[PDB]
Order: structure tokens, then sequence, then C-alpha cells
């Protein structure tokens, strides 16, 4: 991706994705408005399994596009199963979209209704060896969507807040370890589920999206902080990273299936 000149500005924003990568316009792409109506209930969907007891956080990286914690996906240690998935899926990192106003950032709607940010728990199905591999097959990548909105502090994240001032700037990292995901997720497990894609480029159709329905409370400051980060690299214009999120696309040929009632 060396040569890779996408992102989020006016002129190589999500609406200029399709020149370099085609299937921006292809048969099951995401995020999608969720139709709260319109979704059907499958009583044959299983409890969504989240074992994150074991997960070994190691890093968090500014790409430019987002920031991303990393895991040791080497072995079994945080994993997603159950509910319409089939084998072991890995958490490989975890990043959000989010917006420069409250109003916007989320990735998926809900009724047309968008949310302060959205994360994206990413976890690879280990069939298929490694992460490079699983994204080259439709049932490769397993993405567990949660939105936030503002309002109570979210104690869970803000050893997430208050290391982005070490990583402001585009390439930078730091020693992320001990971080426990599992003060991320809402009380809540339920969820809808369909098939989708990667939500940047490459747009890789090899996602099967899980997104809960209730979503977890940010305090204004901590969603604050995220928009002091910055999608240049250090020495360059400043260009304050907000906005980092594609609006939904075409549902087409796909059913939106609720766990729920
Ligand atoms: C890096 C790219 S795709 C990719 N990633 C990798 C890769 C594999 C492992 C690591 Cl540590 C880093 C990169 C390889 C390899 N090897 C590869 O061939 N392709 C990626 O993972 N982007 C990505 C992930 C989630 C989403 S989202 N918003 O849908 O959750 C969007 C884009
Ligand atoms: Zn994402």
């Amino acid at each position: 991706g060396m040569s890779h000149h996408w992102g989020y500005g006016k002129h190589n924003g999500p609406e200029h994705w399709h020149k370099d990568f085609p299937i921006a316009k292809g048969e099951r792409q995401s995020p999608v408005d969720i139709d709260t109506h319109t979704a059907k209930y499958d009583p044959s969907l299983k409890p969504l399994s989240v074992s994150y007891d074991q997960a070994t956080s190691l890093r968090i990286l500014n790409n430019g596009h987002a920031f991303n914690v990393e895991f040791d996906d080497s072995q079994d240690k945080a994993v997603l199963k159950g509910g319409p998935l089939d084998g072991t899926y890995r958490l490989i990192q975890f990043h959000f979209h989010w917006g420069s106003l409250d109003g916007q950032g989320s990735e998926h709607t809900v009724d047309k209704k968008k949310y302060a940010a959205e994360l994206h728990l990413v976890h690879w199905n280990t069939k298929y060896g490694d992460f490079g591999k699983a994204v080259q097959q439709p049932d490769g990548l397993a993405v567990l969507g949660i939105f936030l909105k503002v309002g109570s502090a979210k104690p869970g994240l803000q050893k997430v807040v208050d290391v982005l001032d070490s990583i402001k700037t585009k390439g930078k990292s730091a020693d992320f370890t001990n971080f426990d995901p599992r003060g991320l997720l809402p009380e809540s497990l339920d969820y809808w589920t369909y098939p989708g894609s990667l939500t940047t480029p490459p747009l890789l159709e090899c996602v099967t999206w899980i997104v809960l329905k209730e979503p977890i409370s940010v305090s204004s400051e901590q969603v604050l902080k995220f928009r002091k980060l910055n999608f240049n690299g250090e020495g360059e214009p400043e260009e304050l990273m907000v906005d980092n999120w594609r609006p939904a696309q075409p549902l087409k040929n796909r059913q939106i299936k609720a766990s729920f009632k």
C-alpha cells in the first residue's frame, strides 16, 4: 500500500475510492443502514461467545486513518465464536471511527441514526492460518461493531484516551500492554448480523458483521481527545483526524438478521 492515496478528504474520500478499488461498488459493501423494522429475528442464531479473558494487547498505532490497538494473535487468546459464526475467530486489533461533531461519526446507522463513533473489534477465522489469507475469503473476518454515544464516561476506555498524546501523528506507535478489551463492551450482547466488507480500502468482501444493539456511553472529554489526533505525519501541516467514517452503502441483495425479538 506504499502508493495508496485514499483518505477522507474532499479529493480522496469515499466517493473517490472506486477508482483505485472498484469493489467499492460491489455486492456486499459496508457499512449499511440497519433498518430495525426490516431486520428479521433469526431464532437459529446462537448466543455470541466473546472470550477475552486471556487477551494480550501489545501496541497502539496511529496509521493515518485511525488508531489501532493490536493484540497477540499467534494463539487462541482472545476469540469470538457463536452467533452466526462457525469456527474460531481471533482478535487481532480494534479501532474506532468518529466524527467532528457528536451527531455523526459511526459507519453503520440505525434507522438512519448516526452515533458519535463506532468501535470495531477485528477478528480473523483461524482455519485460514493468518490474517492475510483470511481477508481473501468470504468468511475470513468477523468484526464486532459497537456504537458510542456521548454521555457518561466509559472507565474502560480511559487508558486508551490517555495514551493518544504519544501517537498524535501518522506512523507513531506506543507500547500498550495489559489493556482489557472487555471494558469496552455494553451489558447486552444482542446483535444484528449481515455479510459485508472492510469499510476502508481495500474494501475486501470478507467480513461477517456483528453489530451490537446496545451502544456504550463515553464522555465528551473522551471523544474530544480522539478529535485531537492527526491524519498527517509529524512535521507536516496539521489535519485533525475527524470524520474518518464511510457512509452507508446500498444493502442490495442482503438481509440483516437480528439475534433478538
Ligand atoms: C491491513 C488491512 S488488509 C491486510 N492486512 C494484512 C495484515 C496482517 C497482519 C498485520 Cl499485523 C497487519 C496487516 C495483510 C497481511 N499480511 C494483508 O494482506 N491485508 C486491514 O486489516 N484493513 C482493515 C481492517 C478492518 C477494517 S473495518 N473498518 O472494516 O473494521 C477496514 C480495513
Ligand atoms: Zn473500522
